[PDB]
């Protein structure tokens, strides 16, 4: 190969700056959004003395006489008690339901015996036992949520617990798409003389979308050096990243290579991967440029473990953009040949002691697609490992959502 | 405890009767969509035999020999080699190329060496080796995508690969939400005495929407017995699935109870898992209804497990709509008490020798919503199991996207 995947990444990375606009926006159109501003809470929570359990609000002096004591009141969720609750009494009251003025206690309703001249109180009683306390899980003027934090659904309803409508967001990513090659034809229209279908484009137009950014696709440009730098200056001055899905030089020479090298400082790279090697990449006058390889499984991946994590740093997004990985045994012998670092695709499952295991989707080749619909993983291969055989130790990625479940 | 996870979900499935209307749409709309009819490949892929790598074409006639043969000729990427094959020699031929007429297998050119006159080929042959047979990949009239099949970034480019530039998908799934309560405000409001803000509510529609179903939010209904009979009637007459976000009994006797049972066949089921137990399910006149407890954490959880199979059945998806599981030791102590199936959140992550491992998120109670966000699972302790100590092994399910992961 040559250069690693970690250098480019690395390279890549470090050269991108996060966006900054935002935009505020409902609670409910915020899913999968990057907050732009930390998130400070207005209130207390809880926002009142509340009980833990349904049962009955009582005070230590009367559980102490022995005597039962009459209901003199009701504590409900929607309303609470205001009554007079004299001595000797105690206030029947419901999960969640504001604890009554001058309440000591709840006790469980499992712990209360109910007699004919009010209720009897079996179990010891302690001190402010059962009593949710204002403010014991969030302070006002507290940071709930950082900056950054994609908002999710174990975040936004915390955020509505707050008494807060709406949240500022970082604005989504703008990026341009498309492909060139008088060879690629429309799914629809007839192919004709060593044609093929248009397909690089559709996959990462879903792909985009899927990640929550903004698509501008262009379609597939003619091959012409006037229809092209038409179609790169309208990308860079609509986009933050403008992706060629396939049809520009990712190192060869040709027409649209001297067209990129005249836009822009771009690089061309070979990486050590497998599928794939060749990724062009670099900055236009307005945005950044990423170059991908004509070979579908090559594109596919390229864009999945390059584009994927830069979309992630552009948007703002405190977090990684890719799954975690997991050790696990194979139970297939892979072919591998030292030198890439092979993302194989592969099968996890559980087998008979429920135990995770790989087992290869088959032949590797970049000549097919039906891997990734097969698969449910990436056998992630070391750069310089060889054959694995059954039983050893291999390190796995799971698929996302771009491939689904 | 009492009904069994298992047997409520099998209740409810075994009732229910997948969507059928279709709709046809483009390629790049069907993310997430359901294929409504197999899809069937109306070409070859690849449409003729080809080779398997760069190498030489060659016939055991002129191997048998063991002489070198010379090149009479090449079959590039689309550039065919037609015409004379003299007797006695090979032609060269590039991985994808195809085979000329009478071809009996490729060889790989590291398994010949250049003899200064002809091709000498080392390693004995094995007729038809490194020939891709036409059809091989996909034949024509072949089904490439049963009905039922979730469409993702692996299967949508397979399909336009064949030139199909639309396909029939289920229509959405049509659901209906709302809740109840003049205790419930919405985040922008003040609250007033004992009131809070409606939260679950949000939280299932930020679901609902991320599932691919079609929402149709309510808002907070009335605490009358007329209001709550006009938001049904409407519901269930413009949804597949109706869902009360939390007010409506799910056991309690009070007026929406008797709403309930008039207005269709509702059971009230009480659950042995944790956190949660109350469910209410069952048939309304044109759809099935589906209550939550008013706990966040109950319904969230509720919802998760029970109504997010229910939709993946409803939307004709012939696979399961929640992650598999997988057994992990824990680095935490666990309290646990038998009786429940409690799904406790945790995070899994990786030790040192990159072994997967779960922690606590902390506090299971259901009093905060933190854990959803802190976790990355659920850490699912058996029904009859009690505390789990440091080491000991636990079944792990990773959160679905719904939550981040």
């Amino acid at each position: 190969g040559l250069m690693s995947l970690d250098t480019a990444l690395n390279e890549m990375l470090s050269r991108v700056t996060p966006l900054t606009a935002q935009e505020t926006l409902p609670l409910v159109q915020c899913f999968g959004r990057i907050l732009a501003s930390d998130v400070v809470s207005p209130l207390d929570v809880p926002g009142f003395d509340n009980s833990a359990m349904d049962g009955y609000a009582v005070r230590l002096a009367d559980i102490a006489s022995g005597q039962p004591l009459p209901v003199a009141g009701k504590s409900f969720a929607g309303q609470p008690y205001h009554g007079e609750w004299p001595a000797g009494t105690c206030i029947r009251i419901m999960w969640g339901a504001p604890v009554p003025e001058g309440c000591e206690a709840v006790v469980m309703q499992e712990q209360t015996e109910q007699m004919d001249n009010g209720v009897r109180f079996t179990a010891e009683v302690r001190s402010g036992q059962n009593i949710r306390r204002r403010g014991e899980d969030i302070s006002a003027g507290a940071v709930v949520f950082p900056a950054g934090t994609r908002l999710t659904t174990a975040e936004l309803p915390v955020i509505a617990s707050l008494g807060i409508a709406e949240v500022p967001v970082i604005r989504k990513v703008r990026v341009a798409l498309f492909s060139t090659g008088d060879e690629l034809q429309l799914p629809g229209q007839p192919l004709g003389d060593g044609q093929i279908y248009d397909t690089n484009r559709l996959a990462v137009h879903l792909m985009l979308e899927q990640l929550g950014c903004e698509v501008i696709n262009l379609g597939i440009i003619r091959d012409d050096p006037h229809a092209l730098r038409a179609a790169f200056i309208e990308a860079d001055s609509q986009a933050d990243v403008v992706i060629s899905s396939g049809g520009v030089s990712v190192g060869e020479a040709d027409y649209t290579k001297t067209i990129l090298e005249e836009l822009g400082e771009i690089a061309f790279w070979k990486l050590a991967i497998k599928p794939g090697k060749p990724f062009a990449f670099g900055k236009l006058s307005n945005s950044w440029f990423c170059g991908l390889p004509g070979n579908p499984v090559s594109a596919t991946l390229t864009f999945y473990q390059l584009v994927q994590p830069l979309l992630a740093k552009l948007s703002g997004n405190t977090a990684s953009g890719l799954p975690a990985r997991q050790r696990v045994r194979t139970a297939s012998r892979l072919k591998k040949t030292p030198g890439r670092l092979d993302f194989q695709r592969g099968v996890l499952q559980r087998n008979a002691d429920g135990e995770l295991e790989v087992t290869t989707t088959g032949h590797q080749g970049s000549h097919i697609f039906s891997s990734f619909s097969l698969g449910n993983c990436f056998i992630v291969l070391e750069r310089d490992r060889g054959n694995v055989e059954v039983g050893e130790w291999v390190e796995v990625e799971p698929f996302n959502a771009l491939f689904g479940g």
